[PDB]
């Protein structure tokens, strides 16, 4: 077909992500290539809100519907266990920035890099054995397993805390005072965004965690977060990052970017470059890739979502071969994926953050563990 | 209209629960004095919320007036949101929900309720905390919110995950160099006997299992070790009402009635029969004010239903559960939970427990 169609599910707080979606498909649409387009680029989607299960189902219904040949969206804790069994048996890939699952699930693509491996490498390399970890239920439980299951082998003081419950700000002035009754200055954050930055204002109320302290913060938007304040007390702080702004590619990308009318594009101008909005467009550079691959082997590409009528096999199972077969090189390193869809041979830029000085501190590659230069 | 059928959705393992909600339909249709009942069964997968889907809306094509059923934790979600928006009332013996949600009947009582009085009549302060990935956090939050009220230092493990037969071993080997003996169970049977199974540490500890079906708990084993163990029961044995239905459940046919002769009567198998209980009385009240009572899958046209949720929440009936009243929510209200007691010393009935009583021993 001449006309290739993408669904697209964008939720509640993904607005820049919308206008990176939006500005990936006007890239390749102009041209341009006797070579690079063979195909024209179509979407069509829907704004919804995750909590209600329903409304998640529904708009994935209305986009099957309409027959598209991949899917890009969102989901949180709530919304994924349902998306991504919907696509297991409609065999409809879905594209994703969100957190990878923890289960071997099928015809999901997981744009976002597992941090699983960089964080362990670097707690043997700074040899922590006596540590706080504070989490929330948003990105998985991977993580607060997977520490568990090495931690216990090389004997590390870990200590757990449950935050995704707490609304109370005043309780997260009380949750920090227990650990330094248990002596504690090193500090491990997993959480989002928007809620890391929270109890970093908190830190700066009680004061004086200023120096001795070390807080690692296990988010890959380390850009989008509240820095300023705690860098000026004397604080170590150990971040993770997947775009390097050296890529001339990248680089390349941004003055475009910062262009952008606000109007058509909201967000471009205002706030900086979300990660998950710069994963949002080297999900694109995926899909056309493998399709580009798909009329390169000439393959005429293969409803309703009802359980009764049994779905088609011959359908669905041909794009997924095709679409992990990839190897871009985009602004998040190199894009390679599994069997299950989630991310490799990916290079995670660690960041090291002191009251001394603010440098780029090595790479993380699954091979060479942490390089520290 | 002279008969109302209800759908019915069943996931796996549940076949003591599929004959005990036949069962109570057959005494129905039996009488002797209003309408007719009708049920339509449809067999799912819990895991796959695709299935799930797709059995629900085969119910509802049918439009059947009230879905019955069970839901896995990946499958609530579901169920919840589908109920709500397409307005059709849900009941279940399955665990509580930990949101507020609206168009569901929860059978089962609140289990979060008993252990936060329970506790601080063993004066217990240290101990540790099996939780599942089933029932919800609800429960772990109801310790973690009380756990700073009242100061109790705690060790809460997440068992859910544990497939291997092996880890059980490593987690309680560190657990006597924090030297404390007490125990605190929150998972399913299929995984809580497996503990007891994985029992030199029997004299000198106390085991809290918080599970509505202490009968096909495996603890015997234990038992003779001398470990004392907790138990929490809904069934009431000493109830007439109760051995009224044991004595013509058990002498049933195998064929139609499997699981009948084959295992003990099961809280959920109980839970199920107390389920027609609900729906014959609120349908009965909707007879009593004539309330008349009246296809698509989809939410575009959207989509009446609102009619039965009132009449389900507000009934007072005496069941095999003893008093079955509800909450604005679905949960329930003026009920009364048996606590048993096993001890090496003797096994006995300790007492029972209410929320405007909280907790008395005789």
């Amino acid at each position: 077909p001449n006309t290739i169609s993408i669904g697209g599910l964008f939720m509640r707080n993904t607005v820049q992500e919308h206008s990176a979606f939006r500005f990936a498909v006007q890239l390749y649409n102009t041209n341009q290539n006797t070579t690079e387009k063979p195909f024209h680029l179509n979407y069509h989607v829907d704004h919804l809100d995750s909590s209600n299960s329903f409304s998640v189902t529904n708009a994935f219904c209305s986009q099957f519907s309409r027959g598209v040949y991949a899917i890009f969206g969102f989901y949180d804790q709530m919304s994924m266990n349902t998306l991504t069994s919907f696509c297991g048996a409609l065999h409809t890939s879905f594209v994703t920035p969100s957190f990878p699952t923890d289960a071997d699930v099928q015809f999901v693509i997981q744009m976002r890099p597992a941090l699983k491996g960089a964080i362990l490498s670097l707690l043997s390399y700074y040899k922590w054995e006596k540590f706080v970890y504070l989490y929330d239920t948003e990105r998985g439980f991977s993580v607060l397993q997977a520490i568990m299951e090495a931690a216990v082998q090389n004997n590390w003081q870990v200590t757990a805390r449950s935050v995704g419950n707490i609304k109370d700000v005043q309780e997260f002035r009380r949750i920090i005072e227990e650990m330094d009754r248990r002596q504690e200055k090193r500090y491990l954050i997993d959480c989002e965004v928007e809620r890391i930055n929270t109890i970093l204002e908190q830190v700066v109320i009680l004061g004086k965690h200023s120096r001795g302290y070390h807080y690692m913060l296990a988010n890959l938007g380390f850009t989008d977060i509240l820095l300023e304040r705690v860098m000026h007390g004397g604080a170590n702080i150990t971040g993770f990052q997947i775009v390097n702004n050296e890529n001339p590619m990248v680089q390349q990308f941004i003055q475009r970017w910062v262009r952008l009318d606000e109007r058509e594009f909201p967000e471009a101008k205002n706030a900086p470059l979300k990660y998950t909005s710069a994963l949002t467009h080297d999900a694109i550079l995926v899909i056309a890739e493998a399709f580009r691959y798909l009329r390169r082997q000439r393959v005429d590409v293969s409803g309703d979502c009802l359980a009764n009528p049994a779905v088609p096999w011959s359908q669905g199972i041909d794009i997924e071969r095709a679409l992990k077969m990839v190897q871009v090189q985009g602004m998040t390193g190199n894009i390679q994926f599994d069997t299950y869809g989630r991310r490799t041979n990916y290079t995670i830029d660690v960041y090291e953050m002191k009251v001394s000085g603010s440098r780029k501190a090595g790479y993380w590659n699954e091979y060479e563990r942490f390089v520290p230069f």
